[PDB]
């Protein structure tokens, strides 16, 4: 092991490279997740990743984040294995988002800045809130962003925990953001803001997105979709090209 | 409170009012969550619940189980109030199901039949597991459904979870059903199933559903559609009465 963990380049253009992955969970490696899989994630897109329950979606955004490893083929950032970058390293340059609890007993500020190297402004946390969603709410509470997590058993709405936890990956601003189905709680206004962001804005549009959902319209508006069954893509394309197709994509459209 | 938890009626119709509701949490009294809240959920129909982040959904999800009683108006269940029905009657006739964990160190079958007054068949179990979307994966197991739900970490994923849940809620046949947000880990195929089991199957035909989301193609098909905004409905009524309405409803649809 003596290139594991040694890489933390100063710059990082985020390409992501699955090559003929296959995985099997360590504790139940009998039981093949992924298998011949094969993807590019490029910056200055948002791939959507879309398949039935059970296709390894979830299991994609976990070895992206190097939680655990392939078991056969590679899992590439620009070009290098992902075992081989030092492991605070990938902790600032990737950001996943999924349906987490909030970290009780610290503040609204504290749970959107957390893990941060630098700390951020008041102006920077109400912009990032602003952009989830989350700073209304917020801002109605007597103590603001002083407000502490779960306070007197105040566990928050779905939407609300969500718009939370996104500004925290958002302000982060990483190279690689995964959303693991991070917006289904979000109400058709929030959705629809944190859509603009990542299609429109200067910041993201170098930025490598993945987006894990089994919501169509956020699907239809990706650069980039891949359809995972069975632990493996079958097809991929833009929304129009999967549709041409008729394959497993169109198939999930006109259910 | 003689009458407090004294009704347990062979007979329930399921027909649901709403009356002048408020509401504010016990250990948050001075922040209103539900207010001036009127509406009617009429057996033989799904009713969807749709509204922005905290509007009060879950809340109102929590009320129809007599999780909390309202703070003002009232709460009927076939013309009585609520709070006058026996406690584990309730748990009989009222059945609720969001994205709660499944009971670990018990089987999928124990969780699919948990607190049933009578014994499944395996015939019956399989039967609601495949409505729901998990007889697929549980019959992949070697154990079957006899295998234990957390066995050796396997926590499954989000939607094989989701199916198990809604299975343990379809198999008790309450007269209300009341989905949170129930259907959204769910992949399209396993949706539209439910869907047709609750829109076509005779068994739910005489039965009231709740319907909480905010997917708008779910929404759509409901019989009728209330919309919530700071926990009042503002508007309600089908979805082509919602769009010739031109309201809120519309502004979301068309959003
Ligand atoms: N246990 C609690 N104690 C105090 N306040 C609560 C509690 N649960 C929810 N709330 C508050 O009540 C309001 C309504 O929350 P609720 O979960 O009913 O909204 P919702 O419409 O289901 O939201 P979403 O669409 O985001 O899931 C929110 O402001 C929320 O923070
Ligand atoms: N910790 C774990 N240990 C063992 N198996 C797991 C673990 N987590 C997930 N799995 C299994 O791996 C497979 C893929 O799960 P994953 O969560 O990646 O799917 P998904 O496509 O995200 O599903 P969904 O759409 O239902 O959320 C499933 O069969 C699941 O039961
Ligand atoms: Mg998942
Ligand atoms: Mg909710």
């Amino acid at each position: 092991s003596p290139l594991s963990g040694s890489l933390a380049p100063l710059n990082m253009k985020g390409l992501v490279k699955f090559q003929d992955v296959s995985f099997a969970y360590p504790n139940h490696p009998n039981v093949q997740v992924l298998q011949g899989l094969t993807f590019t994630l490029y910056p200055g897109k948002v791939t959507a990743l879309v398949g039935p329950n059970g296709s390894g979606k979830s299991t994609v955004a976990a070895l992206l984040q190097n939680l655990y490893q392939p078991t056969g083929g590679k899992v590439l950032l620009d070009g290098e294995p992902l075992v081989q970058y030092d492991h605070h390293y990938l902790h600032t340059q990737v950001a996943a988002v999924g349906q987490e609890p909030l970290l009780f007993g610290r503040s609204f500020r504290e749970n959107i800045a957390y893990g941060l190297t630098r700390t951020p402004t008041m102006e920077e946390i109400t912009a990032v809130a602003m952009e989830s969603g989350a700073h209304d709410f917020i801002s109605g509470f007597p103590q603001g962003y002083d407000t502490e997590v779960g306070e007197t058993g105040n566990q928050l709405s779905g939407g609300q925990r969500q718009a939370v936890a996104l500004a925290r990956a958002l302000i982060r601003k990483p190279r690689l953001l995964i959303l693991d189905q991070a917006t289904s709680a979000l109400d058709a206004g929030n959705q629809l803001r944190v859509q603009r962001l990542l299609y429109e804005s200067p910041e993201w549009a170098s930025r490598t997105v993945l987006l894990i959902t089994h919501q169509l319209s956020l699907a239809e508006r990706a650069h980039h979709i891949l359809f995972l069954k069975e632990g493996s893509v079958c097809e991929q394309g833009t929304h129009l090209q999967l549709m041409e197709r008729g394959g497993c994509y169109r198939s999930m459209v006109e259910a």
